[PDB]
């Protein structure tokens, strides 16, 4: 209630025609949030573009289709994944956007380890574009391995801003209920109002997973690794033997129960621990084409 409406919406908002127009051989190579992701070709090139697909039927909150609009237009960055252009074909909402083949930081973390050089890149990198994005009332609210895309040159961008939303003087504080389970801030399943803390709490278990390879509780229930999350200190790292103290201290300033006392991307630009990123050729041999 209803569907013809709101294709009609989009429309208004989306650029006119079909991407297939200009784009051969859609290969599927994943799905993330809202839709899937494929390789196109572009016709006269033979560069490649990536193309999310997003079915309006398929929506939880179809509504939240136009954050990546709004993405698209205001907030454009190194450490962001750019979209170029969007489209209404079928009952579908395509989005051509950069085509990031380095992959998702995910695959990564759960094959190999990454050292601390690395995990202060990735941090550094996703810190940048965090604190760009808070500073203007923007909440990424997804951010996880998988929302982490890589270059073949391993630079690092966020992807994934279907779950997104602002802020400002009006509405300073949130309240839906957004995000996948494991990475969830503990006020966000509380239901209490937030911010961009629920970012940098999702960072924290990001960590995790770059130090253990899953964030905690990941062997639990969805619904129990949430309680859990609410209810207890904050989850401890699985391997706290092999971390830096430098790291830990970081990590310490990150998974903070009170979103008031956590620290802000700004604060965290500056932590000591970000000293012993490499450049994004450092996390290249990381990738599945490189490691053996």
């Amino acid at each position: 209630v209803s569907h013809e409406q709101f294709r009609a919406a989009l429309q208004l908002v989306v650029d006119p025609g079909d991407p297939r127009s200009y784009l051969d051989n859609f290969i599927k190579i994943g799905e993330g949030s809202t839709g899937i992701v494929c390789i196109a070709t572009v016709r006269s090139s033979g560069k490649l573009v990536a193309v999310k697909k997003m079915d309006l039927r398929k929506q939880q909150r179809r509504e939240l289709l136009f954050n990546e609009v709004v993405i698209m237009r205001d907030y454009q960055h190194e450490n962001v994944v750019e979209m170029y252009n969007s489209y209404l074909v079928g009952d579908e909402l395509w989005v051509v956007m950069e085509f990031l083949e380095g992959g998702a930081l995910t695959d990564i973390v759960t094959h190999t380890r990454m050292n601390e050089e690395q995990i202060a890149a990735v941090c550094l990198a996703v810190l940048q574009a965090l604190s760009v994005l808070h500073a203007q009332g923007v909440i990424h609210r997804d951010i996880k391995s998988d929302s982490i895309l890589l270059t073949h040159d391993g630079r690092v961008k966020l992807s994934d801003f279907g779950f997104c939303a602002q802020v400002s003087k009006e509405v300073p504080r949130r309240k839906s209920l957004v995000g996948t389970p494991y990475w969830m801030a503990p006020e966000l399943i509380s239901r209490l109002p937030y911010g961009p803390e629920v970012d940098i709490w999702s960072l924290g278990i990001m960590v995790i997973e770059m130090v253990d390879g899953e964030p905690p509780y990941f062997n639990e229930p969805p619904l129990k690794a949430m309680k859990m999350i609410r209810d207890n200190l904050p989850p401890r790292l699985k391997n706290l033997h092999k971390v830096s103290p430098s790291l830990k201290g970081f990590l310490d300033r990150l998974l903070v129960r009170d979103p008031a006392q956590r620290a802000t991307a700004a604060e965290l630009l500056k932590h000591p621990f970000l000293a012993k990123a490499g450049p994004p050729a450092s996390i290249v041999p990381l990738m599945r084409q490189n490691r053996t």
